[PDB]
């Protein structure tokens, strides 16, 4: 809806920074609404959904098991590792690592999962063989959040991400079980509170994954809808602003309020 794009134009002018935005119908797959859809934005933690999609593709093929246990050392711990820091002795299963990566944005969980699939280049190869030849991962956590302006490393476009998310969620690649698992993780996201969820009515379904990094970078990808069922995928990034994380949150939330109002 036009009013939602005013809000994106609002946010962009207020934050003084680029903002990309996609509304995508989950059923027909048709773009409902767009803004800077072909510009690149840092993915930040929003990559962890694609990472687990790749892990789950390996699980589907028997190259990986969700119950396999991974042990690690304290030296492998990087910044912000709420769950993985607590299991140095007993390790974690691949399922537990994807749960921590998606629901809590656990950084060490991401790197460990990246090692299982063969690194960022292997994740980019996965996305490439999915029809996404735009999205790329180059670095590990936490260096992938550097968000250097015009740096194409660790970036995606709003249109590439929304399409990739739709295929991961409602495509034919992953098995029906792996698709339900990936969205289950997104639905139990514990670190996206003040964003899209804040403008969301009771009874609505939402599964998401947010990101934040350097140089005013903030974002969110989400599959949401009323009556307990998802019906649209929405993508929103921003980068460059000197604004606080609080004002970034409140901008994404306002655009979300207009999206909801105009459903
Ligand atoms: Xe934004
Ligand atoms: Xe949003």
């Amino acid at each position: 809806h036009p009013e939602t794009l005013v809000k994106v134009k609002d946010a962009e002018d207020q934050l003084g920074a680029r903002v990309g935005y996609i509304e995508l119908d989950l059923n027909s797959g048709k773009i409902l609404e767009s803004f800077r859809p072909e510009e690149r934005f840092p993915m930040m933690s929003t990559f962890k959904v694609l990472l687990c999609g790749a892990v789950l593709s390996r699980v589907d093929a028997g190259q990986e098991q969700l119950g396999r246990r991974i042990h690690y050392s304290q030296n492998d711990l990087v910044e912000y590792s709420p769950v993985t820091e607590k299991h140095l002795t007993d390790g974690m299963t691949v399922r537990e690592l994807c749960s921590a990566a998606i629901t809590m944005s656990d950084n060490t969980a991401a790197n460990l999962l990246l090692t299982t699939i063969g690194g960022p280049k292997e994740l980019t190869a996965f996305l490439h063989n999915m029809g996404d030849h735009v999205t790329r991962l180059d670095r590990w956590e936490p260096e992938l959040n550097e968000a250097i302006p015009n740096d194409e490393r660790d970036t995606t476009t709003p249109a590439a991400m929304a399409t990739t998310l739709r295929k991961l969620l409602t495509g034919e690649l992953l098995t029906l079980a792996s698709r339900q698992q990936l969205i289950d993780w997104m639905e139990a996201d514990k670190v996206a509170g003040p964003l899209l969820r804040s403008a969301l009515p009771a009874g609505w379904f939402i599964a998401d994954k947010s990101g934040a990094g350097e140089r005013g970078s903030r974002g969110i990808i989400a599959a949401l809808g009323p009556d307990g069922k998802p019906s649209r995928i929405v993508v929103n990034y921003t980068t460059g602003s000197q604004a606080t994380m609080d004002e970034r949150n409140r901008q994404i939330a306002e655009i979300g309020a207009s999206l909801i109002k105009h459903w």
